[PDB]
C-alpha cells in the first residue's frame, strides 16, 4: 500500500467502518509498522479495531493482533502530509573575514542559538539555558576555542534543581563551503622564500629546410617515504618461523618540460628551473556554509527520546552535520525516514518527541535550524614548502641550414 | 547584530536611554565581547547600565551581568569606523644591487627605523633608543650580519635606569620579491664548466615515397639517494621480535629527446648530448619587497601588551612578517581581527595599546611601517652542478627510396 | 576511602599550594567535605559540588 | 586538577593571573625533577635554581 505517518493515526469509538470524514480503516499491511510502535497509544488491557476482521491487543496480551471485531476502530485520514522539513527560506549574512563570518552566525540570537537550544530541550537534555530565568535555552553565553565555539550560559548566582550547574553545551565544530561556481576571485600569487632544487639549460637546432616537431626535454623530481612494520616468531616467546609485514609507502612527484617547435633553419635556447618554498594567495568568494553541531551531556531523566531512555541519567554526547549529507545518524533530515516504517532507527524516537512537543512545533523550528547560510568569505591563503618553477623558450637565432 | 570596536564604547551618566548624539545603548548580544574585556573601564564595585533591563557588575561581583537598571548607561555611536590600517601610500626606492637596495631600506631614518622603533615602545619593550637622549627609538645604530641586519643604538657613555645597556634590537631577517609580471629581463646565459655525462648519435631513413612521422629517440639520466632507518627489538634491552622503519628516498631525473620528421626519400643525422656543471645568468627586474622583522628582548615591566604581563620582567622575543600573509601571529594586519570579538588572541592585547598610546597614534604609524616597498633589483644568478645539454637534427641527405 | 591519614593531609597540600577550593557543606580548609569515586583505573576525590555557595 | 585560587605555585614561574594548572606528582623513588617534590624541596634552599614553585 503506502506507509503511514504514525502521528496521523486516530482511534475512534464508532464501532466499525470509517471515521471522521476521510479516515479510512487501517489494514493488515500497516499492522507491521503499527506493531509495537502504536502500543504507546493504549492501555495494558486496551484492545482495538484494527479493521478488516482484526483486533489489536495491548501489552496484557503480549502485543498480539488477532481476528475478530471491537468498537474502537483505528482510522487514517487518507490524505498526503508534509513528511519533511518545510522550505528553508534563506539566510543573508554580510561579507567579511571567514572567522568574522563565523562570529555573525554564532551570535545571531533568535535566528540561530534560540531554536537550536529549543531542540536541545525537545531532544531530551537537562540544563538548557543560562542562570537567568525559566525559559528554555535563553541567555546562553558564548566563548571560543581556536578550533570551535562554545555556547554555554553563565554558571553563577542563582542555581537549583537536580545538580547545580553542570550545564549542557552547544559546540560549533568544523564547517565547509559550497563554493558556488558563479563566483570566485583568485587574487595575486606569490612565494615567500627561495630554495633551489635543480635546473637544466640547453638548446636545440634545426639543420633542415623544414620546421620540426618537438624537442622534448623533461626535468623531474621525486620524493618518497617508507613505512616498515614486521613481526616475527621464533621459539614461542623455532626452526619453523613466521614473518609478516604491513606496509607501505607514499610518494610525491613533480615534472615539467618543454615541447618547443623550432622554426626552420634556427637555434632555440631552453631553460627549466625548479625551486621549493612557501606560497600565498588571497581569496575572495561567496559560498553556502556547511555547519557541524556538537551537543554535550547530560540527559533529562524521564524525558529522553534516545532509545536507551528506560534507564540511567546523564552524559550522552552526540554530533550532527548541518547540510546535504547522508552520514547516517548525523543527518537530521535523514532521520525523518525512521519516523515512519522501521524499528531500525539507530538513534532516537522522533515520534516520542512529536507527542511530547507537537509536530508543527518542531516542524517549524527544525527549518529555523537547518536553513542555508549564504555568505561572502574574505581573507587569504598560505602554505609551507610547496613547489615552484618556471619554463622558458628563448628567442631564435637565425643560423642553421 | 554587528561586532563593536571596543574603544568606541562610552559610559554616560544619563540615567537610561541613548547617549551623545548617535550613541545607541549596548545590547545583550554585545555583552559576550563586553564580558571580561570591558572590566578595565570600571572599578571593583562599579556597576553599569548595560541597557534593555540589564546591569553589568564589576570585579566585586565576580564580573556577572544581571537584570535591573542603573544610571551609568553604556552606549555606542552607531557609526562605522576605520577598522583597518589606512592606505599604504607607497615607497619609491631607486634601482640598485639587491643588497644595495637592502641598505637603502634599512637606512631610511624617519621613514623606516623611526615608526618601527616607535612601535617597539608602544608594543612594550624597555630600552628602545641609543645612548643619546630621551626620545623613543632615536639614534639607533646599524650593523650587519651576512644573513641579516641589526638595529641597535650605541652602548657607551651615558647610561641609567634599570639595567645599564641590555638594549633591545630590531633585526632584519629574510625577505622576498613580488616579481611583478609587467617586467623581467632575462640576461645572457652561460655555463662555467664542463663534464660529459653521456651522449648518443644515430640516424634514421625514409625508404618510402611518403613523409613519415616521429623517429623517437630518448636519452635519459637518473640519480637517487636512499635513507634507511630501522629499529629492532629482541630480548628487552626474544623469539617474538619487532622491526620498524622510516624511509625514504629522493630522486632527480633528466630526459631529452628528438621527435624528428624525415622528409620522403631521405637520411637524417641525429645527436643528443648531456653534460653537467655550473650555470649563470644576470637578472634584472622590479618587484615589491617583502620584509621580515625580528624583535629581541627585553620587556618593559608594567607596560606590556602581551597577555602574560601580570608577571616576570624580561626576554620576550618575537618575529613578524611584513607583507600579505596569514601566518598567524606574524601578521600585524591579521591581528586587528582580535581587537574586537574573541578573547582568543594568541598574542597581545591591542586594546591595551590603544588606551595607552591613542588609536590614531598607532593607526598612522602602522601604515608607516607596513606600506609597500617598490624597487628595482639589479644583479645576477649562479648555481653549482646543474644539468645542461643539446639536441640537433642535421641536414638531410637525398638518398633512400 | 580512609582519607583521615591521606586526604586530610593531601587536601592541605592543595590549599597550602594555593588551589581554589571550598567544601559543599563546610567552611573549613581541610577536605572534610568530600568522597571517593572512581574511573576504574584509578580513583577520584571531590567535595560534593552540591548545595549553594 | 582545577583552578589556582589567586596566589600559590606548584610548578610555575609565578606570580600569575586566574587560570588552571593540571599537573602531577610522583610519590615514590622515581627521581624526576618535574614531579619529585622532595628533590625540588631539597634544591631551592641551595641556589634558588627554580622560581617560587
Amino acid at each position: 500500500a503506502e506507509p503511514v505517518y504514525p502521528d496521523q493515526l486516530r482511534l475512534f469509538s464508532l464501532g466499525q467502518g470509517v471515521c471522521g470524514d476521510k479516515y479510512r480503516p487501517v489494514n493488515r499491511e500497516e499492522a507491521q509498522s503499527v506493531k509495537s510502535n502504536i502500543v504507546g497509544m493504549m492501555g495494558q488491557w486496551q484492545i482495538s479495531g484494527l479493521a478488516n476482521g482484526w483486533v489489536i491487543m495491548g501489552p496484557g496480551y503480549n502485543g498480539e493482533i488477532k481476528p475478530g471485531t471491537a468498537s474502537n476502530t483505528w482510522c487514517y485520514p487518507t490524505n498526503p502530509v508534509t513528511g519533511e522539513i518545510p522550505t528553508l527560506s534563506a539566510l543573508d549574512i554580510p561579507d567579511g573575514d571567514e572567522v568574522d563570518v563565523q562570529w555573525r552566525l554564532v551570535h545571531d540570537s533568535a535566528n540561530f542559538i534560540k531554536p537550536t537550544s529549543y531542540l536541545a530541550h525537545y531532544l531530551g537534555y537537562a540544563w538548557v539555558g543560562g542562570n537567568h530565568s525559566q525559559y528554555v535555552g535563553e541567555d546562553m553565553d558564548v566563548t571560543r576555542d581556536g578550533d570551535g565555539w562554545v555556547i554555554r550560559g553563565n554558571n553563577d548566582g542563582g542555581c537549583d534543581g537536580y545538580r547545580c550547574g553542570d550545564k549542557t553545551a552547544i559546540k560549533v565544530s568544523n564547517f565547509a563551503y559550497n563554493l558556488d561556481p558563479d563566483s570566485f576571485k583568485h587574487g595575486d600569487v606569490t612565494q615567500s622564500d627561495r630554495q633551489l632544487v635543480k635546473t637544466v639549460v640547453g638548446w636545440a637546432v634545426n639543420d633542415s629546410d623544414t620546421p620540426q616537431s618537438g624537442y622534448d626535454v623533461t626535468l623531474r623530481y621525486d620524493t618518497a617515504t617508507n613505512w616498515s612494520k614486521t613481526n616475527t616468531y621464533g621459539l614461542s616467546e623455532a626452526n619453523q618461523s613466521w614473518a609478516s609485514q604491513n606496509g607501505g609507502s607514499t610518494t610525491t612527484s613533480l615534472s615539467q618540460s618543454v615541447r618547443p617547435t623550432v622554426p626552420a633553419r634556427s637555434k632555440i635556447p631552453v631553460k627549466i628551473e625548479l625551486y621549493k618554498a612557501d606560497i600565498s594567495y588571497p581569496y575572495e568568494f561567496k559560498a553556502d556554509v556547511s555547519y557541524d553541531l556538537t551537543l554535550s551531556g547530560f540527559l533529562r531523566w524521564g524525558g529522553n527520546a534516545w532509545y536507551t531512555h528506560p534507564d540511567n541519567r546523564p552524559n550522552w554526547n552526540h554530533t550532527f552535520v548541518i547540510g546535504p549529507y547522508k552520514d547516517k545518524a548525523s543527518s537530521i533530515r535523514y532521520q525523518w525516514d525512521k519516523r515512519y516504517i522501521p524499528g531500525e532507527v539507530k538513534w532516537w524516537d522522533w515520534n516520542w518527541t512529536i507527542q511530547q512537543n507537537g509536530l508543527s512545533t518542531m516542524q517549524n523550528n527544525l527549518a529555523r535550524v537547518l536553513r542555508p547560510v549564504r555568505a561572502g568569505i574574505t581573507g587569504d591563503f598560505s602554505a609551507e614548502s610547496q613547489f615552484a618553477g618556471n619554463i622558458e623558450i628563448g628567442a631564435p637565432v637565425p643560423l642553421a641550414a
